[PDB]
């Protein structure tokens, strides 16, 4: 279970064909590919799932079904949302979608008449659902919530299997491979933690150093980070992170410390840097890619080594606020929801080119 794609080197990032689609509704914060005839599951602040085709890489992603929440749904256990949907995540069968958000609900719908067939409450008044993952080939949902808890379901008992402990803020970004374990990241607590669920153990990483001291130890030959926000798996033995300093950090299971730092990886724009809000490691690849608010999706190769990563390249059509990223293939086709507003709420100056809706890039090589 590890690295064993290597494409950084022939991806045709340059010549990428880039479209735009508009929606309707407003702040998408999560979107969610379906990979064996392709799917894609967008979620609104305006309480909209929708479901797009897009299997042909030539046309830009074909809307084919939606579901709107709203008031009548305040209680919970209705079967609709009535409050910010932040979350999504497509089972790995194609059978469900579930979706979560500031209304402390799980909502799992069927993929066929996009309708909830399971509503589980997470039953805690400050349990709003952060972010979704998947364990890969498997029904078993991680769910990370605001509570300082990640939730673990069994998608086709429609349960709850149990609750994981450690997290000292909201755990803001959740990632998982094939394995039954997760990566999830902190957000103030700046730490990654990862959870070996079988083995009833977790590993923890901790960020947040203090740039007096950075600079300190840099003179033997930044910043401040004030949060972690973003994490992808790339493979079982390693991890990628983003802050709200730009900092893009690579990490190993076996060292204490970030492996490889790229600091303010978007930039900045006294001196501000731009947050990473969004970060996807493609699995047990080289290739990863980040966005945040700059007007580009940057996307990174990582070392053969696995002990650096360099950047391959942007994609220069993706302005506005990128709230996730997601990659399917058939060819690469680069997925990712864009916003005039953080998920979260976090507030955000100037957004240049501030739109609603959904960036595709199309990749050869």
């Amino acid at each position: 279970g590890r690295v064993f794609r290597y494409f950084g080197d022939k991806l045709l990032i340059s010549e990428a064909k880039q479209s735009f689609t508009r929606v309707g509704e407003n702040n998408l914060t999560c979107i969610s590919c379906f990979q064996p005839r392709l799917f894609a599951y967008t979620v609104s602040k305006d309480l909209q799932l929708t479901k797009y085709d897009i299997t042909d890489f030539s046309k830009r992603p074909k809307k084919l079904k939606y579901a709107k929440g709203g008031a009548k749904y305040i209680p919970n256990t209705t079967e609709g949302h009535y409050d910010e949907i932040l979350t999504v995540a497509a089972s790995p069968d194609g059978k469900y979608v579930v979706t979560g958000g500031r209304d402390r609900k799980l909502i799992v719908w069927s993929t066929e008449s996009l309708s909830p067939v399971k509503v589980i409450p997470t039953k805690d008044r400050r349990g709003e659902v952060l972010s979704l993952a998947f364990r890969k080939n498997s029904d078993q949902l991680y769910a990370s919530c605001a509570d300082f808890k990640i939730r673990t379901y069994s998608i086709n008992q429609f349960s709850q299997l149990e609750i994981l402990y450690g997290h000292h803020d909201i755990v803001e970004d959740i990632s998982a491979l094939a394995m039954e374990r997760c990566v999830t990241v902190g957000a103030r607590d700046r730490t990654a933690m990862l959870w070996k669920i079988p083995d009833e153990t977790r590993l923890t990483f901790r960020g947040g150093d203090e740039p007096q001291k950075l600079l300190r130890r840099w003179m033997k030959e930044f910043f401040c980070e004030g949060s972690i926000d973003v994490v992808s798996m790339v493979d079982d033995f390693h991890f990628i992170t983003g802050s709200d300093n730009g900092n893009i950090c690579l990490w190993s299971l076996a060292k204490k410390k970030p492996i490889f730092t790229e600091r303010i990886a978007h930039g900045i724009l006294l001196l501000q840097p731009f947050w990473i809000t969004s970060l996807y490691a493609i699995p047990y690849s080289n290739v990863f890619i980040s966005g945040s608010w700059s007007g580009s999706l940057k996307v990174w190769k990582i070392s053969d080594n696995l002990r650096s990563f360099e950047l391959l390249g942007e994609l220069s059509g993706a302005k506005g606020v990128v709230t996730k990223i997601q990659v399917v293939e058939s060819k690469f086709r680069i997925l990712a929801s864009i916003a005039k507003e953080h998920r979260l709420g976090r507030w955000i100056a100037n957004v240049s080119g501030a739109r609603n809706g959904i960036y595709s890039a199309v990749i050869d090589q």
